[PDB]
């Protein structure tokens, strides 16, 4: 009787998650932007006062897109003109506010088209980059100080990361990097000179007459790749008659010997910082810990202080080495590294020792660690329950590592297990964000005795709408495959009847270190595909897949394409032969990795598949990055691993492709995984006589994301699926 | 029960046509390709020899593409590794074959690369284009003169035209053209330093790691147009002078005030030249006659005979002014030209006289003059029963213009309705080819008596073969609108029930000087559509349809995308209104210009279609090339007609898509009608919330031509139109 979720209220967005999104300002209070107006809350006692007045900026003229409070609360930076780059970048216009005098900064003020601004960690001097080069400005009205001249379009970028960098390493634009008490500003230098650049055609409004070509320096697999150089420069000594100084730290020569990336930065203390470097081949990485020398004005790192990290059976980390996190003396460090049973794990190393000391052990593994105290270090595993899909906040004394408490676990267990948290300055309060299996639930606690103070929103709004709703329920559990336990996850129509037969769609990703069997709550897609279209849709992790260990993660390595697309087809061998699904009406559909592993599915022959979907996928890992190809598949060379480059492409496929029904998507200006790749894909299948359906998003990235392409991309699958599945 | 013509027949070519290419050597003998073998043949008794062995080139190492018999039979030119560019332009190598004895030149060979060759008229002298510069060999095996030392890749060409001008102007890649003796070289030249350039993608082979940027010099409507120069250089002096000289013939003072082009050049004698130059606003020609000065080497164009053609309802000329014939002592030439009625005819000049003499008349045209001899001028019309589709041989005595004889309207009426002709060197034989309404008919006459020597190919092979096929059937007729006959043809289903209601497919094409509506049988997807899937096929020839006059020509005339548009409705109607079309199930398509106006058509609202395809489409006028848009548009600015350009665009209209269904299809490497077009109409489309289908195709240019991709793309027309039509 009651209405089901459709696609038009995933569309629109008819029913809607709250959230609690605080910024800690300190170790007592935290700012919450309510009704347009910034308030200031006290954690202790949840009373609050009005921060920022939602009008104060009325007669702006501009429309503010986001803003930033210095750390002393006496400025606030304003951005505005927004204009989207790639995944994380983006140029803006910025002005400053003067909270004290309650006046807005006309003079000196930062230029437009700023491609990266942040205060300093302490106080409120500002470092932002513009045309490629990093500017500092002690004062908000004063004079910037240059700091470097050779910021060049393109080629030379200071402070800010190319294409790949920001994708694939630091998954920020922003390549600066605060001292603690902003004394230092440590920044990389990148030169991309002779890396190739990817070229595609933009068509822009109507109006435009002749299509414009976007250029990006975008190093394919097996090419040349950008050169990178570390500097810190003095904050403090800077002077408005002589150009300032920038010292350089050089990379170790276990990787000046070759290519390499700079990986992570980490301030350990106000002088004190530590780098790692990673070598082009991603199994070998070392760290290097850097003292400031007060006599020579130098940063030194003594090789005694030297980490190396590297790995047998794959790359160094999940996606690359992991963040150390240092003690507040920083004379010893936290960090997540795989043990010697390939689980990941916190190491305790002494900044001069070379093996450090495992303080969490098991099969399971620590995601990240979130806040560290004298006392006690706190982190998210999925170790409750061994659900590797789950996730729990943790706290493990220091002086005592059998002393292993679950903050988390027993709040609320049939609601809640998937947590992320946010600590306050000095861990003294953390917010815990639930967000599954039940409805987002945020809520506030104190350390000291881990006290749930007060909830901060329940979202008991949605779930009164969400009552009169058929919503569909999410099954997890897992199958076995030679020994070893793979889980998946299933979203159930309403009024799930075992005894009837479902069609079901393979939702997949697969990519490594992915994970699509979780807790999370989610309404998408697929929850309008349950709840109206009645269609079961799955989703499993098989070799490949992350947070279960290297065994399973590494499983791919050098091998993209076999074992996480093999996996995918035994999963829904393995559920056709389950009472409740009609192995006549099986499909699959994935978006990226998803829809690269999808096309290799569809072109294997294994006749479970009737129809599939692939949206915007990789077709051969030669058109897709250095970086993150290389990760897995290491270099495409005769000497190294070019023979599985050669066979793992969806092109060798196409002739399997005559027995199934194929939908190809992908947005023209796709700057990461690019068009080029379906076209080869297309091509191929007209090569051999093989019919399918496509769409080309015009002008459209990777995410297919603006209103009503979004809109139309879906309402277009939709028709596929249901067309594919014989449904009204 | 037999058999139908199916679609694998249309794309597998199984029922083939025959044809009957020959080449003329001389007056009374021509070359003919039998079994690989290139045979030469007495036109006066039919008797042949073997010219040259299929087996001659078998040592060559290469597979020849085409041969070229230098006009004196003493060499060949050997054309390979044949590499195409646009509709005419190409690239190849070249050797030269000594007949005489019987060896392949192997010193001073024609470069790789070359754009292009030609042998002089008479004798066996080369002039050839390499690296946009011209060069001329007196001797075979002899060193090059280089005639220019300007060209440029993109920027200058000499001899050769530039991307607009071939496509455009000249339907061809050469700019260079032979005196009639030899003695001159005539050529024009190429500057599109400020062109704007079109850029798209080339994906080429799988291998390509990163796509290729295609850029090419091509004027959009209303932007910067190439400029052109003109000259004659005499070859005769090239062994006597170290660098002969170029002499340049300016355009006349009336082209000069403003952009203008170099749109005809013909040789009248030895030493007498004329071109026609045609105004950028393409609505006034000049045709300046120059005679060489052999005391000052000069070339003078007396304004006495300069003739001005110029039109006050269109543009000069179906696409461009036409070509004069001269009389053998170059004193008066014969031009088509439009009457004061508006059909065009042949009208006979003095050289120095403005006012000229129509030797034709009549309700119908002149297609055009095939050959002038000191008695006879021979052409073809379409007067013949009154049959605008049609096209027959005419004779016309130049000492009385009463004397007109049909030499092809009698020899077979009811099978051959549409001629063509080949005349030998001084018009001594001809060869006429009727290509419908039945199996085409390669028959040899002789001029002194107009009598049939022979029949050359009378498709009796694959008349035997269509006996045992249920082939549809081909009606031409038309109606009355307005007052106005209007011609259309409509490919019947075999056994045609008129007491049936059959779906109907509006196949259309309506540009400017479109036919649509002719005699002419063809073996295509509408055979197909009719044969096996009983659609009837129809064809409209409305408002700006061509030959037959210019009232209805140039109906359309600065209004593109209106009456031809309108018109196309209007004919479904009538053919509802007929009593055997199922008014529920009409359909549309073309491609080019067809694909525009369908995607018009379905973008109307008028309810009449219900679903549509439109392949490589043209969707906004400013995105086409200069010199065919403004022909009918004129200039897309405010002060001329910008509104209507503005106007006549699909984008506009992406609204009333939702009422019908439409696939849109284009090729990505398309260098006419841009890619472009049809991302703006799909990104408008997905703007409004229309779904739709599409298909793009990796690398395919405007003819979607390659024999995979053709196949492909019927095959997914063939899908769609049936689903539409809901038939199995
Ligand atoms: C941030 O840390 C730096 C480094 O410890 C501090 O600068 C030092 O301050 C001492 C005491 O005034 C001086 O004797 C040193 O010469 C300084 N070293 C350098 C490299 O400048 C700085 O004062 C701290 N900043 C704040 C705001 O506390
Ligand atoms: C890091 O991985 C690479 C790639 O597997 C290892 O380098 C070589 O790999 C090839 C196979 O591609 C083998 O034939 C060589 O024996 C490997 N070693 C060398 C020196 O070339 C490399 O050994 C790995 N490093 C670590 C520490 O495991
Ligand atoms: C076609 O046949 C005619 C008639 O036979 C050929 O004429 C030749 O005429 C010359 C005169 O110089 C004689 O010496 C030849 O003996 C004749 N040929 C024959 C076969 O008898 C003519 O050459 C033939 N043309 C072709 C292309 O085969
Ligand atoms: C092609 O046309 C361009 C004009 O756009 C000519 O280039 C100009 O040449 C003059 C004289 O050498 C220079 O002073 C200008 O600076 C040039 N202008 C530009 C925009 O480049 C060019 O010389 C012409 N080429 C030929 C062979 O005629
Ligand atoms: C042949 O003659 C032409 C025309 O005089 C020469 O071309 C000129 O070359 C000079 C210097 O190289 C340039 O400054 C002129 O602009 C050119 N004019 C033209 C129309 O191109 C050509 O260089 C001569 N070739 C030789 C070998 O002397
Ligand atoms: C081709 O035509 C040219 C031009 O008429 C001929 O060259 C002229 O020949 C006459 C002799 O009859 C001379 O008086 C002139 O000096 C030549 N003029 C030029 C510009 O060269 C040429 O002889 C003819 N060629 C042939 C093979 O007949
Ligand atoms: C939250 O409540 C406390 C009182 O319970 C507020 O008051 C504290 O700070 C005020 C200004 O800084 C003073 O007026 C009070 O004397 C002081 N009280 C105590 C016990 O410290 C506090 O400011 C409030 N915080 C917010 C953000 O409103
Ligand atoms: C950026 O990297 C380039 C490439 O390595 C540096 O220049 C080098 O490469 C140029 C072009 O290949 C050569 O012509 C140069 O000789 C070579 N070395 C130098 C010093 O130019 C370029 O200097 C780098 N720029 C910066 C600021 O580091
Ligand atoms: C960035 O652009 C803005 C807008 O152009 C600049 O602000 C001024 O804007 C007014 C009108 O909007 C113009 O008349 C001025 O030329 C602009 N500049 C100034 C100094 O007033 C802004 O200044 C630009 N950023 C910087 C650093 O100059
Ligand atoms: C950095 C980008 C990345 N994103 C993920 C990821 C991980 C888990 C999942 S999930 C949670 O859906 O399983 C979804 C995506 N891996 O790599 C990466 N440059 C990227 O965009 N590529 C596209 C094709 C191959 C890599
Ligand atoms: C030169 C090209 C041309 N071809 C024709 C033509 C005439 C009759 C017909 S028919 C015989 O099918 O009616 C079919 C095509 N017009 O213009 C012209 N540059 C071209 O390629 N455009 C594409 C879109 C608009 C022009
Ligand atoms: C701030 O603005 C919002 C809308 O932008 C308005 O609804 C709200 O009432 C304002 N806040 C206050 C305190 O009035
Ligand atoms: C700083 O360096 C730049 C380029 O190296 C130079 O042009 C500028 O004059 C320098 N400024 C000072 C104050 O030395
Ligand atoms: C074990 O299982 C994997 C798949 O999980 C399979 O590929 C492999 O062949 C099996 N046997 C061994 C020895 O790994
Ligand atoms: C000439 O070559 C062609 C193609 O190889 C072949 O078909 C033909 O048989 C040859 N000529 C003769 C007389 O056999
Ligand atoms: C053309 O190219 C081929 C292939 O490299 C070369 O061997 C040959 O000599 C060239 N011919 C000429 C005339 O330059
Ligand atoms: C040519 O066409 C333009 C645009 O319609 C017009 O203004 C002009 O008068 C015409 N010229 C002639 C000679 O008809
Ligand atoms: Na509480």
């Amino acid at each position: 009787t009651r209405k089901t979720y459709t696609l038009t209220d995933y569309l629109k967005n008819t029913y809607r998650l709250k959230l609690y999104s605080l910024r800690w300002i300190s170790d007592h209070e935290y700012l919450y932007k309510q009704e347009n107006n910034i308030l200031v809350f006290n954690a202790e006692y949840g009373n609050s006062s009005v921060f920022l007045e939602n009008s104060t900026f009325d007669e702006f003229g501009h429309s503010i897109n986001d803003y930033s409070i210095s750390p002393d609360g006496q400025f606030i930076l304003l951005e505005y003109n927004y204009v989207k780059q790639w995944r994380h970048s983006y140029t803006a216009s910025y002005d400053i506010y003067d909270l004290n005098k309650r006046q807005l900064i006309t003079e000196e003020r930062i230029p437009n088209n700023t491609q990266w601004v942040t205060w300093s960690p302490v106080g409120h001097k500002l470092a932002y980059v513009w045309n490629n080069d990093i500017y500092v400005k002690i004062e908000p009205n004063l004079p910037s100080y240059r700091i470097t001249w050779t910021g060049k379009e393109d080629i030379i970028y200071n402070g800010i990361t190319d294409w790949v960098y920001e994708e694939e390493v630091f998954s920020a634009y922003s390549a600066l990097w605060w001292s603690p008490n902003g004394t230092f500003l440590a920044y990389a230098q990148f030169n991309d000179t002779e890396v190739p650049l990817i070229e595609y055609s933009f068509y822009s409004d109507e109006s435009l007459q002749y299509p414009k070509t976007v250029r990006v320096p975008y190093p394919k697999a097996g090419a040349v790749n950008p050169t990178v150089k570390f500097f810190v420069v003095n904050t403090d000594s800077l002077s408005s008659v002589t150009n300032a100084t920038s010292i350089q730290i050089t990379a170790p020569a276990s990787m000046l010997i070759g290519d390499h990336y700079l990986c992570d930065v980490t301030w350990a203390t106000q002088e004190r910082i530590s780098l790692q470097w990673l070598r082009r081949i991603q199994n070998y990485s070392v760290m290097d810990i850097c003292d400031y020398d007060e006599s020579s004005g130098r940063w030194n790192c003594l090789v005694a202080r030297q980490h190396i990290e590297m790995s047998t059976t794959g790359w160094v980390g999940r996606f690359r080495p992991s963040e150390p996190h240092f003690t507040l003396d920083g004379n010893s460090f936290y960090k997540i590294i795989s043990n010697e049973e390939g689980y990941r794990h916190i190491c305790y190393f002494q900044i001069d020792k070379k093996d450090c000391t495992f303080i969490t052990k098991g099969t399971w593994e620590v995601i990240g660690i979130e806040a560290l105290t004298s006392d006690y270090l706190y982190y998210i595993s999925n170790e409750y329950k061994g659900m590797p899909g789950g996730r729990n906040l943790y706290k493990i004394q220091l002086s005592d590592y059998t002393k292993v408490t679950c903050l988390s676990c027993e709040l609320n267990p049939e609601r809640c297990q998937y947590y992320s948290v946010s600590f306050s300055k000095e861990a003294k309060y953390y917010q815990l964000r639930c967000s599954g299996p039940g409805l987002p639930l945020y809520t506030l606690h104190s350390s000291v005795n881990d006290k749930g103070l007060r909830v901060l929103e329940d979202n008991s709004a949605l779930d009164k709408m969400l009552q009169n709703v058929q919503m569909p329920s999410k099954k997890l559990d897992f199958i076995i495959l030679n020994e070893t336990k793979f889980w998946y996850q299933m979203i159930l129509p309403p009024h799930f009847d075992k005894s009837k037969k479902y069609p079901l769609l393979l939702d997949v990703y697969a990519g490594p270190c992915s994970q699509k069997a979780d807790t999370v709550f989610r309404l998408n897609w697929a929850t309008y595909l349950a709840s109206t279209e009645n269609i079961i849709v799955a989703s499993f992790d098989g070799r490949g897949s992350g947070y279960q260990g290297d065994k399973i993660m590494h499983a791919i390595n050098r091998r993209l394409g076999t074992f996480e697309v093999e996996d995918q087809i035994e999963a829904a061998r393995q559920f056709s032969k389950m009472g409740f699904v009609d192995n006549k009406r099986i499909a699959i559909w994935g978006w990226s990795y998803g829809g690269y592993v999808t096309s290799m599915v569809l072109g294997s022959g294994s006749g479970v598949f009737k129809c599939g979907i692939a949206v915007a996928p990789v077709s051969r890992w030669e058109y897709y990055d250095s970086v993150y190809t290389e990760r897995y598949m290491g270099l495409p060379t005769p000497e190294d691993n070019l023979d599985h480059y050669r066979n793992s492409t969806v092109m060798s496929r196409a002739e399997n492709f005559k027995q199934v029904e194929y939908l190809l998507i992908h947005g023209t200006a796709d700057d990461n995984v690019h068009f080029q790749q379906s076209a080869q894909i297309s091509k191929a299948l007209v090569d051999v006589g093989v019919d399918f359906q496509a769409m080309w998003y015009t002008d459209e990235d990777h995410g297919i994301a603006s209103s009503t392409a979004h809109q139309h991309i879906y309402t277009h699958m939709s028709h596929f699926i249901k067309q594919c599945f014989s449904l009204p």
